[PDB]
């Protein structure tokens, strides 16, 4: 696998809940990158080097996916609802002196870092979500048209072994064809080969493949409840954030995006990039002029 | 190696303009039609269809696509596979035995050819029943965290090719089993005949047969769903007496039973839960042939 972080040091950082890997470069303030699914840390590779060039960049793979350590799931999926996702991320941040941090999540990362936002936003200097909306309202807007565009959160959803065992028998064309629909292109050209190959490595493995299957499992009633819970009672993330989608990714089909994040933020500013659902991949330059300029002021 | 669960009933090979319908025909009396869903075959009925024959000419049919039936080469549209070309093919079937006017109950998918018949063409039947469904466009319209969990295939499925033909490559028997199973009250295979689980088996080990399935449920997400929104926009009803039998398990039984939404579908329509999962003739086999028998009769 390639190095697509050149000058990045590289760290294992233990927590309670298994190590987190992380590549870390740069200096400043910190910034902790997460990414989504089915991708891994390196999916900020285009993006990192120039926020490097402001912050201390960590570029996280999240708990379960990449090379951070899997913890045993449980009936609720426990490790891999947000809500946990974002404790272990803290004690991790912690672990490196940074008790105070700024956000930055795509996608399964993304919706760590609005619950880590909802449930410690003592945490977070600003927090960045990148092409989602709140699990909630996905599933608050799962009609027809939604059903079928987001089909993997109902189908990864599954009970196991159910996904696990239909994906088990070509992982790669899942990997990649997941990877291809949500882009602009609808094909793999905005991945640099190197970082496909590390998404197809990680999702070759069985059980980082069960893992992103209990992330969507925690996705479709754990995390749901979360935020159902801070929906229902107002609960607004009060930390400064930048919703960021892509005028053809997935969060801006359930819905207008800033007018959801301004009913789950108190300070919310938000802005489209022409891109697919890969953000730092698909609009490398625009995602991090964005995020720069964000959590530069 | 495949039991003849049918003993003294004959086997037709249907020809029709689109393909042959396999049918096992038994009984004698005005003819009844039997049409089966997915993932099964004809077969399903095997443990009614016996009763029924009793009282009724039985055709026991496998659905254009399925089972040993021919497979219409599909389009952009589905169009063979929308339950309004089932239910012309199954008409022409029928008119091939000289029935034009003839009683019919379906399960699962082929409920669905057989409301959509109704609704197309219902001087064809005498009366109507329907096994474990609502129409394919309440189940859309309610679509739902809940439901699209519950019923994740309905999307899944209808994803474009290949995706769900590929996933379903990855594990064909332990998919056709575990929907089997988990639609079952007993949440496992121990209501079926082993040799009936052998042909549902056996046809979903046919990569072309499982392309039709999917087929099939695009199909009831697009041209389907599109029919039936018609049928409730003009306010067009079934008027032809019909059943609707649902399993107090499985796929209808929520807030409103399955009767009060068929009453919206149907000016003449009784309804009777049966302690079942969604495989009435096969998990309440007595139950279903009762109340079909006293319905037809």
């Amino acid at each position: 696998l390639a190095d697509l972080f050149p000058g990045f040091g590289s760290e294992w950082i233990n927590t309670s809940s298994g190590r987190i890997f992380a590549r870390v470069g740069g200096d400043g303030p910190p910034l902790l990158l997460l990414h989504g699914f089915p991708q891994t840390h390196v999916m900020w590779h285009r993006v990192a080097p120039k926020l490097a060039e402001r912050f201390k960049v960590i570029v996280a793979d999240l708990p379960g996916y990449g090379w951070s350590d899997m913890p045993e799931s449980d009936e609720q999926h426990t490790p891999y609802t947000k809500r946990a996702m974002a404790k272990q991320l803290i004690e991790a941040m912690e672990q490196l002196g940074h008790v105070h941090f700024a956000l930055a999540g795509h996608d399964r990362g993304a919706r760590v870092s609005y619950r880590l936002a909802l449930d410690s936003p003592g945490r977070l200097s600003k927090l960045a979500v990148l092409d989602i909306l709140p699990t909630y309202e996905y599933w608050q807007r799962m009609n027809r048209a939604y059903a079928l565009k987001i089909y993997h959160w109902s189908f990864l959803a599954q009970p196991a072994p159910l996904p696990e065992n239909l994906l088990g028998g070509d992982p790669d064309f899942y990997v990649k064809a997941k990877l291809a629909s949500w882009t602009r292109a609808g094909d793999l050209s905005a991945f640099d080969p190197r970082a496909v190959e590390h998404y197809r490595i990680a999702f070759a493995d069985p059980m980082r493949r069960h893992v992103m299957c209990e992330d969507y499992r925690a996705g479709a009633y754990a995390d749901f409840e979360h935020d159902k819970i801070d929906v229902e009672a107002g609960n607004k993330i009060p930390v400064p954030m930048l919703a960021l989608w892509g005028a053809s990714g997935i969060a801006q089909s359930a819905a207008t995006p800033l007018d959801v994040w301004r009913k789950w933020a108190s300070d919310v500013q938000g802005a489209p990039i022409e891109s697919g659902h890969f953000l730092p991949e698909e609009a490398p330059d625009q995602t991090a002029e964005a995020l720069v300029r964000f959590f530069s002021a």
